[PDB]
């Protein structure tokens, strides 16, 4: 409780497992559907991308959004992510859909969504469940998706502390007094 950082962490980890095995059998059953996880894994990890720091309080206005959106874009173009490129951004879709995650979620939802859950703690806690959820993804073809898969998580994360820590320096200079970021 007083470090959620491994607390509510560790209860994230049980939900992911129930459902892991839930959804285990039916991939091994037939190699297809597990690979429509793979592209919403993706996507899922995408729209959350652009969310995440764009509900972030701490990046609202010019936090640097701009190019957060281009290089999600850029990274997911190496990966081969189905989607189309209109006038000069790269999307997917709105939003992947995320049915795996989201049964984990609900099940610590209910669980934590307590005080220690309140602390900004969760942030980082954001590739725990994910390494491990998408690890499954990973069961019916840890080749190459694999390396692709692997390759765009990582990316993502750093691409947000990177994002982050830039758009921190500047979040000291906008206090002041007046017209401090109104940009009307």
């Amino acid at each position: 409780t007083g470090d959620a950082k491994q607390a509510i962490r560790h209860f994230v980890d049980e939900a992911v497992k129930q459902v892991a095995h839930a959804r285990t059998p039916e991939i091994r059953q037939d190699a297809e559907f597990g690979r429509q996880v793979y592209e919403a894994t993706l996507c899922a990890i995408f729209s959350e991308a652009k969310d995440r720091f764009c509900m972030d309080p701490a990046t609202r206005a010019g936090n640097v959004r701009p190019a957060f959106i281009e290089a999600l874009g850029d990274a997911a173009r190496a990966t081969g992510l189905p989607g189309a490129d209109k006038q000069g951004v790269f999307t997917p879709s709105g939003a992947g859909t995320n049915p795996l995650y989201t049964e984990i979620r609900l099940r610590a939802d209910t669980l934590m969504g307590a005080e220690l859950a309140a602390r900004p703690e969760y942030r980082e806690l954001q590739p725990y469940a994910r390494q491990q959820a998408i690890d499954l993804v990973a069961n019916a073809l840890p080749a190459e998706r694999s390396n692709t898969l692997v390759e765009f998580r990582q990316t993502v994360q750093t691409l947000e502390a990177t994002y982050r820590r830039a758009a921190q320096d500047a979040s000291r200079d906008e206090k002041g007094a007046t017209n401090a970021a109104d940009g009307a």
